[PDB]
């Protein structure tokens, strides 16, 4: 199995690098040669979930048999027996084995600095560039750094 | 099983290897070349777990089968039984063997000292560089020290 | 099994080689050549723990079926039965026999002695070259000693 | 079996073998050839505990089934039956055979005699080069004596 | 098994013989060449202990069933049935055959006397250069002779 | 069988020379040659002692099963019924066969007599270079007598 671990870490550093070069292909015609440096890094979890829910419908029953005795005399005897049947929904998911649960993006840009609207422009094409997903917990930090 | 943990080792040692290129590609072109020192140690833990969850819904139940007799005479005498369906869902996850539990990365910065601005740049660049995750218990620490 | 033990030892003492080789690429353009001493002492548990979790979830129960008689007359009779289901986690976990369980670094630095901002930055570094744990109960010390 | 206790013995003698390697490698660059003298006992336990813990959960039951009788009339009559579930750990530990259960180091330094300063130093810096551990029964003796 | 009991005196003849090697080797510096003369008794026992514990613990009980009944009328009658559950520890042990359960160490020092101080400092040479252990009954005796 | 007795007496021969040669060993330089004879007497005791022992831990029962019914009216009858579970040790030890029982060591010097404390003093010494053990019943005598 340890060789199946050596393969997903090719994997994962396969990924990074394919975002490289796409971050490359975006900036090189917008900045120049040597002008940025960028890495990224991709995690990516490796667990077998598989998943199976039997879900109902509460609100929606539909009577299959029905009893119903109600009698009189005062005495005051209402008894009664149902049967019911129910909206049944059975969905086995099996989810796939390496999924990218987090992925950080760090751009430095060589100084002569850069204005804080076309940082902003830099970061919106890199935002659909990589993929951006907040909510993934993703992280993307553009900054402005003096090259040696 | 001992050649296992040796490769177990190997594996700790190639990721630790990895990110230190990464830090190399990033920090060689905005410091130089013999400008700086970094060393990264990274923790792998290598268990076996395998979970199976069963839960419930208890707050939408959907009756199946339902009786109810209740007489009056004075005497008030109120039967009930009643049988439910509950939403099921049935998971069983296993985790991936090897993943990296703790992340701590250290970078010296020879002076001729850096600004304080400046380090917390290099620092904003290497989040993102590694993929720093504090709630992870990652550590990294920058810093300006005299290369001799 | 003895041979077994061998190899243990084997892994340690590679592992404190290993540690010691990080110290060295660290500390050898800081200080220099032969201005520093050092030696790591790492122990290594082979314990061979295998545990299983069966947890439930008290306060979300979900009625099944249910049985309810309350009658009058004065005379008050409340009868019940009830069947629940529970939330059910079974987990079993299997920990990898060889972990660091305590890791020792002394680090000494030749005189001409330092000042304890570059000892404190030194011990910076360090924290991160090696992985230093305290919760783990690691020990690492810095000390300024005179080299005959 | 004599035999597996003789390889014992050749395993705490090549224990004491390396710790006294890591003596020299630190104090032979800080005091010289010659001023120090250091010897090592290492004690091992070669037992063969196995142990299995079953280790529940009193505080946090969870009711499986119930039922509740509660009559009244003068007379008061409740009567109750229940059935818990709770959780349920179950740990089979294995310890490995050779353990240190005891380290005694003990160094002289030659005089011309050492200051109490550097006495505390050389102790340190000891201290992380054997890996002391007090709690374990250690001892760690470091004197100044008169070589002849 | 005489054939074991003569390699059981071999393997105390063969310990005798390490320890007196390692006084040797702290004391021929310290002292000189036949200034000194030391003599070790080691008493071994090679019996064949074999233990096994079950260990419970009474003061956190987990009810797994439970029955209650309580009327009155006066009359007051309290039924309970109750079924518990224990945190069980069952622990096998087995102990090494062979194991040093008293050792006696003696060293002689030429006068030409010694003061009680070096007397002394020797001593604490000596303790951690054999191991002396006072909970196991070991003694170690230095005394300052007259060679002729 | 008179074979293995034969072997027995050879076994207790042996270990008298030993102690011998370590008495010469330490006296021969303290004294000189010829100016101390010594002997030695080992008891060996062969028997095939087997134990096994079950023990118990009264003050610390679990509760395992409790039933206890308490009616009053007067009548006042309290009914109890209760089950335990204890701490149970088994051990097995199996004693080596030939352990020394008693050791007599006696030894002359020469006159020309010899002074209490060098008396006491060689005393010590061979306290220690033979491993005297009082609590065995073992013996040493130290006498200066008129050698011929």
């Amino acid at each position: 199995a340890s060789a199946a671990r050596r393969k997903e870490q090719e994997l994962e550093r396969s990924q990074e690098q394919a975002l490289r070069e796409k971050i490359d292909s975006v900036l090189l015609p917008i900045l120049g040669y040597g002008n940025y440096t960028a890495q990224v890094d991709i995690q990516m979890d490796f667990s077998a979930v598989e998943q199976t829910r039997k879900r109902f419908d509460p609100n929606t029953p539909a009577t299959r048999s029905e009893y119903a005795l109600e009698d009189y005399n005062g005495s005051v005897r209402k008894e009664s027996t149902r049967n019911f049947e129910l909206d049944t929904t059975i969905s086995h998911e099996r989810k796939q084995t390496g999924t990218v649960a987090r992925q950080t993006v760090s751009v430095a840009i060589k100084d002569r600095p850069m204005s804080e609207s076309e940082i902003n422009a830099i970061r919106q094409v890199l935002i659909g560039t990589v993929g951006f997903d907040q909510g993934r917990g993703d992280l993307l930090n553009v900054l402005s750094v003096k090259f040696a």
